[PDB]
């Protein structure tokens, strides 16, 4: 093959590192956001070492909290909007994300 | 075989010696050029020592260089027009030396 | 006859082109160069066609160009492909313009 | 006609080895040994290349490797595989210089 096969290949490799790099960072970030609202907003015993005591993943930890976050603060009449029922209580995800970024804004207006 | 057939293969043998000495300078000059432009307007991260390590011919990394330089400076629809396609991926030849003169006219005028 | 509606059709194709370069350069270079007043000084139609596209030539593409892409900067001999890649190259000037 | 491609590639490759010899002797060494001049005065291209390289030995190569290695002190008959060492060796002095 000719040099321009990889003037693509090798600049993709350094693209699709980059771009784990960057997710990588987001993970953090994430990690951060729920370690601050856990401590902020929740109470001790939702902490992520009692939690990983009882045996529960990150994942489950990091869903677990932004689901009290949603209903300590989105009131019903927000939850009934988006996920449309008011409880989550095997709901997690896209709608999640949307209702904590409501809690977010929610806290913000609070404060 | 004449004493002027002797004169005129002499004389042939000269000019062509000659003319592949003028070719050698040319390619000289060619060498130099592409070198200049590829430490004055592209990254290091096309430089010629890692685009021969990648093993890579060198007219390879000279036609990668020039190809660079049009996408830089010489718009889309220049290309569109004096090459007839988008894409410049197989243009490499005279089409591709008329698209690095207009490169070189374009940071002329830019500078 | 098919032979012939070809030829004809070739024959539309550089008429519509040579309609085309007419109007343009009738609103872009000047009145003096039209062609009633080019066949009076009595120039055949091609080649008033190729000296009003190298007048556009002139006026649109630059001489750098004109003497990279075209290897002369005079427009007087290099009719061609080359002339043609110089008009197509005034045309993107024209459009930019 | 492919024997006749080879042979063009092996003629860019003494003239890119040209280029870079010339380049780095026009700053390395003077310009009195240069092309232009030293075609003035009538030396060949091979003869030239030949005295450029054994200048930049004597410039860059010491002495006494030159008298070890290419196993004589002038290096006014060594050319070939000891000369392309000793132009080799050269590079790295200049490398580390």
């Amino acid at each position: 093959l000719s040099i321009n096969e990889r003037i693509t290949k090798e600049l993709a490799e350094v693209e699709e590192r980059e771009r784990i790099e960057k997710q990588l960072l987001l993970e953090a970030e994430r990690i951060n956001e729920i370690d601050t609202l856990a401590k902020a907003h929740l109470s001790n015993h939702f902490n992520k070492e009692v939690l990983l005591a009882k045996g529960y993943t990150l994942k489950d930890i990091m869903q677990a909290q932004r689901r009290e976050l949603v209903r300590k603060f989105v009131p019903i009449e927000q939850i009934k909007a988006i996920a449309k029922v008011s409880d989550i209580s095997h709901i997690d995800g896209e709608i999640l994300e949307q209702l904590v970024s409501l809690a977010k804004v929610n806290i913000k207006l609070r404060k």
